[PDB]
């Protein structure tokens, strides 16, 4: 069976500085790949690197990138072209319409219509093959771009070969950076030209300059096919040499049917049946997307060993390692989602984690491809805690416990999201205050406090001293210094105990990131009942969740001085105050089931999944994020979420299709029967697990794993007295 017919690439690919749908590009690539390719509309360094609204293909990229705010690393590209030879990545474009364009994740096609040229590629994780069919013509040509801030390259025509290195990068590389790539084509050169700066120079060989490029060239009659097998690597030239034969000699053809046989193998772990095309195609895109970041950054030596070059401290390593995510993004869904259903990838990644920590001194938290100013929190300790209590466990338990502990007492002197910014005062008031200058504070302590309960979970477990595991209980608590009974809601707090004034909870950014205070405020993942126990009570907790939809999105920007693109997606949803690309929000509306009132939770999260994503180039409300606001779609239309990540449960929703079969590692399979499912049946009458009625808002990591039969009976009617008793409830650690 096939699933990679439902995957668009292009989804997201409409999208503005001013609006994102996404903001992605088509990620041709295996699973994971350590190297992507991309069609590039966009100029050279321009994060908007392929928009849907583009005319024009300047080249075909190789890419690392993760998003166009963090931008790109090890980045090269190669450009068909007729008629003149030249280099200018403006001269040397050309139209094309997405009508004469084909994007799988395994296999792109696009026909340049100014030079009358057909390309194809096929990548493999760290090579790709093309395939230019070239017309008639004296003057066919294959420009090589090493892109600028000092690149290398050279020709070497006795072996119908381009080799090159390209070190253009936005920062989080050590000194010695470098992508090595080698190109070898399969029909000899009549024409050869490297490029310095600008200038084509006919029969040099060899340039090391800022920005180095060749092009070689051909005769070429009518159709002629002409192929380059490409490899790089970020060890050594000799490595590229090795990561090339991931090719072979295949054709095209072979490779596409290889790269399509890979992603059926990972999509097809998840078989969803009884929907509509749309929902095919937002299901398996938003798959797709999360099965790419972070990428493999480790390559294969001569023994088919892993080693990696290290983006941290610039030796070559033995070793798995992988990078490209931002842990607050992806500690949500995305990587529970690996721990569910590709629990052996996500071993590698944990693996690499470890890795980081002795290269680096510190877990990372946004890491492109070394450690990167961004967002905040120290959300590794739930990316490290879950998979470990999922039974994804490193080897070496005893540096991953002394690399939490680490980061909860010191930060980056370079990076100041990695480790914790404001653990000073946050250890010392139990908050990061407001008036400290340390921007976002209340998001920082809200995450940190959810944090140490990660940490506390694991000393438990670990049979640490009874003295660390209160110390990290008493942490876990923090958020409550935060709460403000007089709004109701989460607010930042002066240095001396007093509360900001004036205070308002329109206010993005400031004490909060992305969002705010009617965004952050539920960031309570493991202790919800906690929150519940102080906004009122539960129904007043309810009345609270329930105003987020009906607040008008009136908001304050000053502490950015301009509408950033987040909040203009929250006013045109219409949708209140509920902005679904806000990532903090992302869980909230599962917390109606913590209320007892999971008949709001299965109304609301209908409508996100029917509103919100749409299958189309514009398909997402938000940016995507490497996996998170996709893999968000997946859980929710399977009908459940890791709202806590660190417990072993997935908490209720509503499912999107009539049936879904859960493929584990293990060898198991779960079925989701929920036959009456449809537009308007999106309520949950009862469900029962393997016989058994299952009455409760949650359902646990080894059961699932069990396999079986869940059956769900759907309904146009809420059902009010089913998972409002106290035993129904998920996890709260004030009820532990
Ligand atoms: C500099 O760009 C970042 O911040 C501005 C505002 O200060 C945002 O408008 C912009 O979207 C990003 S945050 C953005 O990118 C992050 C890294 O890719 C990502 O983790 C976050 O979820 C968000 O999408
Ligand atoms: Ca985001």
């Amino acid at each position: 069976k096939d699933w990679t017919q439902y995957v668009n690439p292009l989804m997201g690919s409409q999208s503005t500085f001013e609006l994102s749908t996404g903001n992605t590009y088509p990620a041709i690539a295996r699973p994971w790949g350590m190297n992507f390719w991309t069609p590039q509309t966009g100029k050279m360094g321009d994060g908007w690197q392929y928009t849907y609204t583009a005319n024009k293909i300047r080249g075909f990229k190789q890419t690392h990138q993760p998003s166009p705010w963090i931008n790109d690393y090890g980045q090269f590209s190669i450009m068909p072209i007729v008629g003149q030879p030249v280099f200018d990545e403006e001269k040397r474009a050309s139209w094309f319409a997405h009508k004469g364009e084909v994007a799988t994740p395994y296999y792109y096609k696009v026909y340049l219509a100014e030079h009358d040229i057909v390309t194809e590629m096929t990548p493999t994780e760290r090579a790709v093959l093309f395939r230019f069919t070239f017309p008639e013509n004296d003057h066919s040509y294959v420009v090589v771009d090493a892109f600028d801030k000092g690149s290398y390259i050279k020709i070497i025509p006795e072996e119908n070969k381009i080799i090159g290195y390209t070190t253009r990068n936005s920062g989080g590389v050590p000194e010695n950076f470098k992508n090595y790539f080698i190109i070898e084509f399969d029909k000899p050169f009549t024409y050869k030209a490297t490029v310095e700066n600008g200038n084509l120079q006919e029969n040099v060989a060899e340039q090391t300059t800022d920005h180095a490029g060749a092009i070689i060239g051909f005769k070429t009659r009518k159709g002629e096919q002409v192929n380059a097998r490409i490899a790089s690597s970020f060890i050594s030239f000799e490595q590229a040499a090795a990561n090339m034969n991931e090719l072979g000699k295949d054709n095209i053809e072979q490779l596409a049917q290889k790269g399509k046989d890979a992603w059926n193998q990972v999509l097809g772990k998840i078989e969803v049946e009884g929907g509509n095309l749309d929902q095919y195609r937002t299901f398996y895109s938003c798959l797709y997307r999360s099965l790419l970041f972070p990428r493999k950054f480790y390559e294969l030596d001569a023994n088919g060993q892993p080693i990696h070059y290290s983006p941290y401290n610039g030796q070559v390593l033995p070793g798995y390692m992988f990078t490209d995510t931002g842990f607050w993004d992806t500690f949500r869904c995305l990587f529970p989602l690996l721990n569910l259903m590709y629990p052996s990838v996500n071993k590698e990644m944990q693996e690499g984690l470890i890795n980081t920590y002795l290269e680096s001194g510190f877990f990372p938290e946004w890491a492109s491809p070394g450690h990167r100013g961004c967002m905040v929190g120290n959300n590794s300790a739930s990316i490290l805690v879950d998979a470990y209590m999922k039974g994804v466990k490193v080897d070496d338990i005893k540096t991953l416990y002394e690399g939490l502990i680490h980061g909860t007492e010191n930060v980056h002197p370079e990076v100041s999201s990695t480790g914790r910014l404001g653990y000073e005062y946050y250890n010392k008031l139990g908050y990061v205050p407001y008036d400290v200058k340390i921007n976002e504070n209340a998001a920082r302590t809200l995450e940190y406090a959810y944090d140490d309960w990660c940490i506390y979970r694991l000393a438990k477990e670990l049979k640490r001293p009874k003295k660390e595991i209160s110390l990290f209980a008493k942490r876990a608590m923090n958020y409550k210094n935060l709460f403000d009974k007089e709004s109701k809601l989460m607010r930042g707090r002066n240095e001396d105990g007093t509360f900001q004034s004036p205070f308002s909870p329109l206010k993005w950014g400031d004490a909060f990131t992305e969002g705010n205070s009617w965004h952050y405020t539920w960031s309570v993942f493991h202790d919800p009942q906690g929150l519940i126990d102080l906004m009122g009570g539960k129904e007043m907790f309810v009345t609270m969740m329930d105003s987020v939809f009906a607040v008008p999105p009136i908001f304050d920007d000053s502490y950015y001085g301009q509408v950033i693109h987040e909040i203009r997606e929250m006013t045109v949803m219409n949708m209140g105050n509920y902005a679904h690309g806000n990532q903090p929000i992302q869980h909230m509306i599962y917390l109606y089931d913590y209320a007892g009132q999971p008949w709001k939770a299965q109304y609301w999260l209908r409508q996100v999944m029917d509103r919100m994503y749409t299958p189309g180039p514009d398909g997402y409300c938000g940016d995507e994020d490497n996996g998170q606001t996709s893999a968000w779609y997946v859980f929710s239309a399977l009908g459940f979420y890791p709202v806590c990540p660190g417990t072993d449960e997935y908490v209720m929703g509503t499912p999107l299709f009539k049936k879904a079969t859960l493929h584990f590692e293990n060898g198991n399979s779960l079925v989701i029967d929920a036959p009456n499912n449809s537009t308007e049946n999106f309520y949950i009458d009862s469900m029962s697990f393997n016989g058994a009625d299952h009455t409760k808002n949650y359902l646990r990591h080894e059961d699932l794993f069990k396999g079986g039969t869940i059956k769900v009976d759907m309904s146009n009617r809420p059902n009010l007295n089913r998972g409002t008793k106290e035993e129904d409830m998920p996890y709260s650690f004030s009820k532990e």
